[PDB]
């Protein structure tokens, strides 16, 4: 029961081990979240799992 889709709209790039990088238009889950800091999803680009800026991307 949660096969929604998100969207990036921002070319951000991991600076560290904590996210992972995508550009605009890449597809996204929300696997998880914790509640209020970031998220985490798996990049479909190329695989890297890692926290996501959630003030970056959006639903669709």
């Amino acid at each position: 029961t949660a096969g929604k889709i998100f969207r990036a709209m921002y070319d951000y790039m991991a600076a560290d081990a904590d996210e992972v990088s995508f550009k605009d238009g890449d597809a996204i889950i929300n696997v998880q979240a914790i509640d209020e800091g970031w998220m985490y999803g798996t990049v479909q680009r190329t695989g890297r799992t890692g926290m996501l800026p959630a003030n970056y991307v959006e639903a669709i």
